[PDB]
């Protein structure tokens, strides 16, 4: 199978610059080359170069409108293509907010899909249900189908379609949502596995749940979606919004172990890895490292070892 | 519900001064002002005023027992006040050793009470089995029924009448117990799960038997005496007694969250933050804010979000 | 029951100089006087004086072959004769190539013996194998029957008799497994637990299987190599190679208490403690504290407490 990597280097999602160097800091560690040898065809796409919106003035709260609506706009339009050609395609970004886009081009060849969103944050906060009009916190409000029309329409996104429903979605890794959010997940009914489900039932039986979930009845292509910070910030402390008490390194790579081996892994997501944000050369070489250990394990790096297919070592 | 704070600035159970700042700090950090954003009326009683008992000689091995005795039967007194007006109490302790009259005082209003004690000590030592007559260290011995007159009366504590007995008792993160604590709990056959019991089980596991355990006959109140050094050093470090080993952050959260949503509890203690004892300023952060963290889920903050009823965030 | 302590200042199984100071910090650390305090016998052999093979020349690409084939030659013979006079043997190395000569001396005596080897590697490259000559990941290789001639005669090993067979080990805490050697697990049908596997299950299922797997069906003598970086870095910092995401303090804990209430350890190894690894005098402190912790636990010290019998501390 192909896999193809996508640079996504944009930052207008949120307030700290730095972001947008994501792509690059993962490459030099050498993502790339990592991922050739393993049972993959890898093609590198390199990185999109985002169009500045002039003048982009908020709407009401929400910061960058413009330029967010039209960076994911061109991401979708270059997910769509290569998902099209039948390869798994792999979002390398700044901030979240590039998911709109990541997904929505998805969805338009895999409209069938379902969602494993990793993140301490639910992102799903709308422009009216926002303390910050920060982007990289309302992807999800974008996409979901439920929440079409329960919000104005913001410049430089109605190109957008809702792709998914609250039934496709499943987040593990909750640990900071806000009120607003809070109430949209339970009032959608939406189903996720806070720190709390994962502390009650072990991340082994919550990856167990999650799939009889998602892919009981129909086996469908499964996007991921990353957020670094859904590890706690001693695993992957350059990141802009850290929360303690998050899922461990060990508990990350099972979740991408697990979602390896469905095979039915379509898209993903690594974000918001902050270069920048490191207090110490160490703390940003440990967050990239673990950002790229991650995407391995989700294509076949397993902790027990790998051995290449019909080669007698002996 | 209403909730009434009550400080004790109390040190004399125990030889490192410093968690008499145990009030102060937990204040300073917000706990009050944090604690009415939840859906409980919330009242500061204030720290209360210990009168030092002048040419307090040692009985036999046990430090300071005039003193100590004393000002437990005070917090007694004060604590029944405030259970009597049907209020939850909260005691923002220096030493454990002020349990006594936190749980004797709530005892006189609820006796049917249960205790849940969260130490990688079982603070059950006798005025006879003690190394050192740090009485921060004896807490249970007094409170326990089965251990009546089994140890000298001790100058400063014949206010006290034992209030519990070893079926009403569960611990939770044993890992430094004495080998007279441990003939104790093993005769008296008290129930318990020592880190051994957490990583078998689980702390999903554990917190559903201690609750079968001492909720399955009868529904009561539920008493939570929470020591600090309860949770591993790297979480709680500013503390005067910490083992290596302990529950982690997470799994503490999980404890107080499963207790709240009990609605069965009815008193409650964080005892041993000392502000002094954090080799950097960071440590005693750290510290106070995990104190702080607990507490608000004890009374509803949860990891998964919070919304307020009746309000369309939409 | 007895226990002999012997030393193993050898560090010729790696590059890194140092390991061969482990055992001066593990007594300095007071592992005999803290043995002392336990319900066993202890006595100290002392360290065994390793004769420097002259002329040492690397075979093919293994390093230093004869200064470790020698070394661990003495060594066996060493742990046979204490095996014999019923004692249980604990070998505080430098590097793991000392396991060759430990299992070898104890299976002289015990050829019914089993093995559970916690270490984040498989030590088992053969000469063939190894992408460096480093003897200290081959150890397994020279004692697995089923490996025996799969490989050159490699001076000074002559003397070594394939003692076990892949039945007969069990591994616990796999993270960095070569391709050869995951092909070696694999093709031998060895039994392992790498982290995965403890994440999946829990270090208490772990256990469980491993000891239903080795002695389900006879009971035998158990003998326990624990390469120190089998935990975590940030447990067991002061090593030559350290893996991420590796068994916690507390899982390792469990292990040794497991492996203590069998009433089965006949001979241990604590490996790779190299007190010149440690960036700060804290990191070396913690290693050798840790691995001192496991030891004790592996002889009855418990995390719920210990308490001498017909003893009545009250
Ligand atoms: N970090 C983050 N999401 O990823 N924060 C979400 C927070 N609700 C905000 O609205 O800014
Ligand atoms: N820290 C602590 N309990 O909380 N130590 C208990 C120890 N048995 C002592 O008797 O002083
Ligand atoms: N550290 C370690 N084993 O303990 N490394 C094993 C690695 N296979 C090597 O062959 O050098
Ligand atoms: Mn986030
Ligand atoms: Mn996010
Ligand atoms: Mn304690
Ligand atoms: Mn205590
Ligand atoms: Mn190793
Ligand atoms: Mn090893």
């Amino acid at each position: 199978k192909p896999i193809e990597i996508i640079g996504a280097p944009f930052s207008k999602g949120q307030p700290r610059g730095g972001v947008e160097k994501g792509p690059a800091a993962l490459r030099k560690a050498g993502l790339v080359e990592k991922l050739k040898e393993t049972e993959y065809n890898v093609r590198d796409h390199g990185d999109l170069a985002f169009v500045d919106v002039p003048n982009d003035s908020p709407f009401q709260i929400v910061k960058n409108p413009r330029s967010v609506g039209k960076a994911n706009e061109q991401l979708a339009a270059v997910v769509a293509e290569t998902q099209k050609n039948g390869t798994i395609s792999v979002v390398l970004g700044g901030d979240h907010s590039m998911a709109i886009g990541s997904i929505s081009g998805h969805a338009r060849v895999h409209p069938d899909l379902c969602v494993i969103w990793v993140d301490a944050h639910t992102d799903i906060n709308t422009p009216l249900t926002t303390s910050s009009g920060n982007l990289h916190g309302q992807p999800v409000a974008f996409l979901l189908k439920e929440l079409k029309g329960k919000f104005p329409d913001v410049p430089g996104f109605s190109w957008v379609t809702p792709c998914i429903s609250a039934k496709d979605i499943v987040y593990i890794g909750l640990r900071d949502v806000d009120p607003g959010e809070h109430y949209i997940i339970k009032t959608l009914g939406i189903k996720y596995f806070s720190m709390t489900e994962v502390d009650k039932l072990g991340i082994g039986k919550v990856m167990e749940e999650t799939f009889s979930y998602l892919l009981g009845r129909k086996k469908r292509p499964i996007h991921l979606s990353f957020d670094v910070d859904g590890l706690d910030p001693v695993f992957t402390p350059a990141t802009g919004t850290p929360v303690v008490g998050g899922l461990s390194y060990r508990e990350g790579l099972y979740i991408t172990e697990e979602i390896y081996k469905t095979g039915l892994l379509s898209g993903l997501d690594i974000m918001e890895v902050n270069p920048t944000l490191g207090k110490t050369p160490e703390e940003v070489t440990r967050t990239v490292n673990t950002a790229v250990a991650l995407t391995l394990s989700c294509f076949g790096t397993k902790r027990e070892g790998n051995h290449k297919p019909e080669t007698d070592y002996l």
